[PDB]
């Protein structure tokens, strides 16, 4: 038993991290088959990022201006192209560590693991969520750009995130592996508005179910509610609205615990209106929204990968 | 910027996890050079666990009574031996994936990454602390035994923990890689008492320094205290005593932030008696004690490994 914020094992991703250098700028790239992917602002100086013309900056660059290093190995660059906000390098050698992989654009509220990297070398792994306003609250210092987020299904790595930007507010923004930003952000050093950040309601409910499975039950109440009644409360507390698709996803947890989804919504409603009275749930004094219903099921059945 | 509970990259350890079966009981083992390590209770049935005589139970067994699977390949056991509470299996093949490694017995309050495993396959990775009462609060379902905890220093994996036991209270207990239990626990399915758990004070202070570095400063004040009066308040709230060794450890964080250790303790003293109201620190409503001072420095300067 017990419940932890768990990341996927990162071995398959470590073998794809490389260092990309262009002039004075070095950041992380992703080496799969014979292509290397990296944020396009590798071609920028600090002064360029205030207002970069990426097409005009890239035209000054040839294949040999890009230094791609995998461990101690130099890769030979034999072609380059810009796809949205990522650069793709055709190299001499296919990565022999290439796992089975897919590229995926995830939805707000989904979770993924982040392998934070500096100079092509892994530093740490953690789990996090795509917020409803398409930012993530990560841990990224200077040089972490090009670090990637992923999920794993058995033997297949689903890449869903490449880090590009810290916003002046301190939250983080990036792209999918086709180089399209999540959200309205651009790769430019300017003030950029993220939306109001709301709480991922279906995830909070999944974690309440996890709590009941682990013996933590003080918040279960004598009330029920309706979807429309709950959503009126949800809107007041900046919770995302709950839909029947969400109720359906929670089905298996409902069946295991014997607690109907609308009954657990009434417990959540009462927690939103009355607070937690200084009490804790699964060791947390706040309502946690970084576990998907799938995350909760995985942890409570012990699903592996290798 | 940003601050997260990061685990070490787990690739070096994933390549050492095997599956060990003995009759009806399967758990995880660690394959280093030509040896597989695993908990000795793999030779127990559920009934045996109530009162095992391990020497007698092991004598009933021979080198071929053991069943070691690595991925799909079967390993050939040519020998076995019992070192304290671990079994040492001599196999035919040295693990070609053996990393540079060390066995280490850690101290209470130190932290490590756990690779949670089932049937020899990694499921997830998370960071945790050895509590002052020598338990850990992990996420361990049936079959996770033999999962290991580790740290990484550049290129050398320091193995410090192997999971053995879930206590009746739902916390976890295990050994070092020589098979000596942390704490007063034994590999027998009985009621077992763990000490009163205290909060790791030096870690809470480290995390407050992390919060300042990251722009969260509201809890600061121009009060003070000496070491001796802080400790009067410290327990009274079940906090571990602070020693000069601890003040010395926090020196570099003190120098980076311009906040004297004793002044940070005076901020903690104030926090313990009035709470945090509805206010948070680094997104948390409680005081966090699973970051060591070394953890904070690692994350804030971006130390890599590869």
């Amino acid at each position: 038993s017990g419940f932890r914020k768990m990341a996927f094992p990162s071995g398959k991703v470590e073998g794809c991290m490389v260092q990309v250098t262009c002039g004075t700028t070095t950041l992380n790239g992703l080496w799969l088959d014979d292509v290397v992917y990296c944020p396009r602002h590798v071609i920028c100086t600090s002064e360029d990022m205030l207002n970069p013309n990426y097409e005009d900056l890239l035209i000054r660059k040839s294949n040999h201006n890009f230094l791609v290093q995998a461990g101690n190995v130099q890769l030979r660059v034999i072609g380059h192209s810009m796809q949205n906000c990522v650069l793709k390098f055709k190299v001499d050698t296919a990565n022999p560590k290439t796992p089975k992989y897919k590229f995926v654009r995830i939805q707000p509220g989904q979770t993924f693991s982040v392998l934070a990297c500096y100079n092509g070398s892994p530093s740490g792994v953690y789990q996090c969520a795509m917020r409803p306003n398409f930012t993530i609250k990560g841990s990224f210092l200077n040089g972490s750009c090009g670090s990637v987020g992923f999920n794993i299904d058995y033997d297949c790595v689903s890449f869903c995130y490449m880090h590009h930007m810290e916003l002046p507010t301190g939250v983080h923004a990036g792209t999918d592996l086709e180089g399209n930003f999540y959200g309205p952000f651009v790769d430019r050093q300017t003030a950029q508005a993220a939306g109001t950040d709301t709480t991922i309601t279906v995830n909070v409910l999944a974690w309440l179910y996890a709590a009941v499975i682990n013996g933590d039950r003080w918040f279960l109440n004598r009330f029920t509610t309706t979807l429309n009644d709950f959503n009126l409360v949800a809107m007041k507390y900046n919770y995302e609205p709950l839909t029947q698709d969400h109720v359906d996803i929670l089905g298996p947890l409902s069946a295991q615990t014997g607690i109907a989804v609308l009954d657990m919504c009434a417990s959540l409603k009462e927690l939103l209106q009355n607070g937690m009275n200084g009490r804790t749930i699964l060791g947390s004094a706040l309502l946690e929204d970084e576990f998907t219903p799938f995350d909760v099921v995985r942890q409570c059945s012990g699903v592996t990968f290798q």
